[PDB]
C-alpha cells in the first residue's frame, strides 16, 4: 500500500490501485529501466482471464457488478470464445475501454481530459477507402475549427494475425522529410524513411519544407494505398513572435492537431491495430522537441543568430535563451488564433490535480515521470517535484513494430 | 547482458557490469520506483563476505588479483574479523572505497571527475574540536583560492552504533533560514529546523539572508557541538548579470563549495557514519533549485518584475524566461572571479562521454536519469536523451537519518 510523496508541498497521498496491475515493468528487484524507451497470435486459452477481468471491471463501473446483467455478458462472451475463439465488444464496452486505455496511459500528461473521448466505432470498416473517409471525418470533428475535440477512431481488431488493419503513417498529419543531394536535410528527418516508402509506392512529392504527407492505409491485411487528405481539413498555424518581426521571416508552422495512429489499443484481451486517437498540443512538444531537437528541425542555431547572442561561449546560455522566446512563439501563435494549445505549466499544474482525484476515487494514478515533466524548465513546474509510481493496468495503448518490417507483402 | 540505446545519436552499449550489482533498487517486475526520492547494527557473519568481495575487486584493480599479497590480506581481515568482530582498511584501501563510492553514486553528472579525489584520512579524529579542525583544512584545501579540487575527509567507522561520529549539518556551508514574526521565511527556508537546532544549542543568529551556519559536530557519540568556520576559509561569489545592472539591486550571492555532510559512505560492509565530500557546482543549482524552488529563495517573483514581463498571463513563459537569466548571471559571477563552475551543458556532455567510457573500460555505468538530467532545458542536453541503467554497486554513498532524530541524547 505504498506511498508517494509530492516535494514541494509535503503532500503524501497513498496507491493501492498497482495491487491491480498486471503487466511487467521491465525493472527488477536489482535494475531499474525507468528511462529505457520501449523495454518489452493469440490463443482462446488465454483469452477468457482477460474478458473476464475486463468485464468484472465494466459492470463494476456501472454499478451493476454481479447482477443478472453481468453473469449474463460473462456466460454470453464465454460461449463466443468457444464458437469463435474470440469475442466482440458492445458499444459501451469499446467506449469504456478506450477511454481507460488513455486514462492508464501512465506516460500522458494530459489524463486529466480522459473522461471527454468521443468514440468513433469503425469496426464496420473492410477497404482502404472506408479508413480514408473514417480517417477524415476524425481529422475534421477533432479539428472543430481550432476548438479542438479529443477523440479516437477504431478500426477492426486483429483476428488471425495476417489481416491487419493498419496505419502505416507514425501521426495522421506528419511533415515530409527528404534528404538532400549535398548529404543534408530539408522538412522532418525523423520521417525521411516514411517519406521515401510514400515516394516507393508512388507519391508525387513537392520536396519542400512543410508538406504534410499522405496517408498510407492497410486493409485486411492487404498491401497499403496512398490517400491525400483534403488540404482544407489540414489547420496549420503560423508561428510568430509578439516581440520580434524577424520571426515571421523565420517562416515557421506547424499543424494544429496531433494524432497518434501507430499505436496499438488492448481491451478485454483484444487488439485493435488501427486505433488513431488526438488531443490537443502541449506547446514544448513543438518549441522544445519538434523545433529544438538535434535531429528535428534544429532551429537553435538560427533563432540565436537573430537575437544576435554570444554564440561564442557554451556557458553563455544562448541556447536556453533562444528556446524561451521560440515557446512563447509557439504559444502566442496558437493562441492568436483560437486553436486549442496549452502551456507546460497550465499542462503540468492539471494533471498534479487528475493524480489527486485519482488518488482519491481510484487508489492511485500510473504516471511515467520521465515522460510527464516537460522537456524545459522541469524544476519550476510542480510535477518535477511529484514522486509517482509507474505501472501498467488495462485496457492499454501499446508500441507494436512498424507495419513495413513485419508485413508478408505481395504485388 | 543489457543494451542501452541514445536517441539523438542512435549509439548503442551494452552493459554487463549490472551482474555485479547487489542491492535492490525499489522496483519490481510490476512497479517503477525511480522517481521516488529515497526508497529504502551489523554483524560479524555478514561483515566477511562484504569484506572478502571489496578486498577481490581491490587487488583486482591493481592488477594483483589472487597473488600472495591478495590471500595474506584475505586471511588476515579474516582473523581481524574474529578477533574483534570488525576490521580496520589499509590506507590504499581507504582511497580506493572512497573514490569508487563516487564513481559509483548513480545520481552524481561529475562523475567524469571521480578517479582525481583527494582523501583525507580523519580515522585518528577523537573529539569535536578534532572534527573541527579537519573539516577546515578540507574546506580550504578544496576551495584553493577559488580554483576548486574534490575532496573526501572520513571520520572513525561506526562500531557498536551508539559511537557515532556524524556532522549535523546536511552540508558544511549553508545559509540560514529563520520563520518570520508575520509568518514568512526570511534566509534558506529548507534550513529553518536546522537553524532553529543550533539556536537551542546555543547559536546567536545574526538574523539576516546569507547568514552562514556553523557546524555542528558529534564525535564518538557525543553530544554535539557548534563551531564557526573561520569566514575567511569562506568563498562567496556575488551575483551580478552582464546586461542588468539592477541585478546588483537583488544583493544574491552564494557560497563557492557544495560538501556533502550527511551521507553515509559504505566500504567492504564498513560503514563511515561522517565523510565530508567536496566537488564544485554545476550552475543550475544555485540558478535553478536553490533561487528558482518554490519552497527555497523563490525569486522568480522578482526577477521577473525588474525585467517587466507579462505576469498576468501563465502562458507567457515570464517564468521560463527570467530563469534563463538568472543561471546566465550565476556562472557569468563565478567565471568572472576564477571560481570553479561548470554549465549544465558542458556538464552533461562530460557525462555522456564518461559514459563512454564506462561502457568501454568497466562494462557499464550505473545512472539515475531522473537526477542526471537538469532542471531545466532537459531535452537541449544529450543526458536527456541518453538511456541509463541504475543499479546499486558497492563502495557507495547512502542516505543516512538526521541525527536529531536517533541520537539518545544526554545533557
Ligand atoms: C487532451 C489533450 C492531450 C494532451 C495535452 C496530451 C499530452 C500528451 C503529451 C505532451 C504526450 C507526450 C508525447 C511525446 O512526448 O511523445 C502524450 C503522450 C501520450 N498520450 Fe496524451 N495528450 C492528450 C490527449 C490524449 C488522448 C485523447 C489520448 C488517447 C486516447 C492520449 C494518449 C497518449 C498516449 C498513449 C501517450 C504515450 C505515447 C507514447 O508512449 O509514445 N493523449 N500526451
Ligand atoms: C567534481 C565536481 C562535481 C560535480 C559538478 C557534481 C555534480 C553533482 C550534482 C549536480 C548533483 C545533484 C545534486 C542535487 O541535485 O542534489 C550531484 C549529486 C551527488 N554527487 Fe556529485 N558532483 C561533483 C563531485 C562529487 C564528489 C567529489 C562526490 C563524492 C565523493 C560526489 C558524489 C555525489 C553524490 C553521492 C550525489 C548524490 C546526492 C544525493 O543522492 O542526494 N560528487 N553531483
Ligand atoms: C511517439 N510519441 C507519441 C506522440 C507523438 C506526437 F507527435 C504527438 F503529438 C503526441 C501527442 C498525442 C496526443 C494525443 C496529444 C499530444 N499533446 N501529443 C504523441
Ligand atoms: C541532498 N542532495 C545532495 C546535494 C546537495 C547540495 F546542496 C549539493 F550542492 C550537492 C552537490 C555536491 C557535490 C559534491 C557537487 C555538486 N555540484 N553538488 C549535493
Ligand atoms: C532516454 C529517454 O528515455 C528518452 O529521451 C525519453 C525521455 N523522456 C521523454 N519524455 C517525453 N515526453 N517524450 C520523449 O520522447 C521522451 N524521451
Ligand atoms: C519526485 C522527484 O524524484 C524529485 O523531485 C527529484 C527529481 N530529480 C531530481 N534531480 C536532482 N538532480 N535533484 C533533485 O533534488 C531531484 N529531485
Ligand atoms: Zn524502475
Amino acid at each position: 500500500f505504498l506511498k508517494v510523496k509530492n516535494w514541494e508541498t509535503d503532500v503524501v497521498l497513498t496507491d493501492t490501485l498497482h495491487l491491480k496491475s498486471t503487466l511487467e515493468t521491465g525493472c527488477t528487484e536489482h535494475i531499474c529501466m525507468g528511462s529505457i524507451m520501449l523495454p518489452s497470435v493469440a490463443t482462446k486459452d488465454q483469452l477468457f482471464p482477460l474478458a473476464k477481468e475486463f468485464l468484472d471491471q465494466y459492470y463494476s463501473s456501472i454499478k451493476r457488478f454481479g447482477s443478472k446483467a453481468h453473469m449474463d455478458r460473462l456466460e454470453e462472451v464465454n460461449k463466443e470464445i468457444e464458437s469463435t475463439s474470440t469475442y466482440q465488444l458492445k458499444d459501451t464496452e469499446l467506449i469504456y475501454g478506450a477511454k481507460h486505455a488513455w486514462r492508464n496511459a501512465s506516460r500522458c500528461v494530459g489524463r486529466i481530459q480522459w473522461s471527454k473521448l468521443q468514440v468513433f466505432d469503425a469496426r464496420d470498416c473492410t477497404t482502404a477507402h472506408g479508413m480514408f473517409n473514417y480517417i477524415c471525418n476524425h481529422v475534421k470533428y477533432a479539428t472543430n475549427k481550432g476548438n479542438l475535440r479529443s477523440a479516437i477512431t477504431i478500426f477492426p481488431q486483429r483476428t488471425d494475425g495476417k489481416h491487419d488493419f493498419r496505419v502505416w503513417n507514425s501521426q495522421l498529419i506528419r511533415y515530409a522529410g527528404y534528404k538532400q543531394p549535398d548529404g543534408s536535410t530539408l522538412g522532418d528527418p525523423a520521417n525521411v524513411q516514411f517519406t521515401e516508402i510514400c515516394i516507393q509506392q508512388g507519391w508525387k512529392a513537392p520536396r519542400g519544407r512543410f508538406d504534410v504527407l499522405p496517408l498510407l492505409l492497410q486493409a485486411n491485411g492487404n498491401d497499403p494505398e496512398l490517400f491525400q487528405i483534403p488540404p482544407e481539413l489540414v489547420l496549420e498555424v503560423p508561428i510568430r513572435h509578439p516581440k520580434f518581426d524577424w520571426f515571421k521571416d523565420l517562416g515557421l508552422k506547424w499543424y494544429g492537431l496531433p494524432a497518434v495512429s501507430n499505436m496499438l489499443l488492448e481491451i478485454g484481451g483484444l487488439e485493435f491495430s488501427a486505433c488513431p486517437f488526438s488531443g490537443w498540443y502541449m506547446g514544448t512538444e513543438i518549441g522544445v522537441r519538434d523545433y529544438c531537437d538535434n535531429s528535428r528541425y534544429n532551429i537553435l542555431e538560427e533563432v540565436a543568430k537573430k537575437m544576435d547572442l554570444d554564440m561564442r561561449k557554451t556557458s553563455s546560455l544562448w541556447k536556453d535563451q533562444a528556446l524561451v522566446e521560440i515557446n512563447i512563439a509557439v504559444l502566442y501563435s496558437f493562441q492568436s488564433d483560437k486553436v486549442t494549445i496549452v502551456d507546460h505549466h497550465s499542462a503540468t499544474e492539471s494533471f498534479i490535480k487528475h493524480m489527486e482525484n485519482e488518488y482519491r476515487c481510484r487508489g492511485g494514478c500510473p504516471a511515467d515521470w520521465v515522460w510527464i515533466v516537460p522537456p524545459m524548465s522541469g524544476s519550476i513546474t510542480p510535477v518535477f517535484h511529484q514522486e509517482m509510481l509507474n505501472y501498467r493496468l488495462t485496457p492499454s495503448f501499446e508500441y507494436q513494430p512498424d507495419p513495413w518490417n513485419t508485413h508478408v507483402w505481395k504485388g
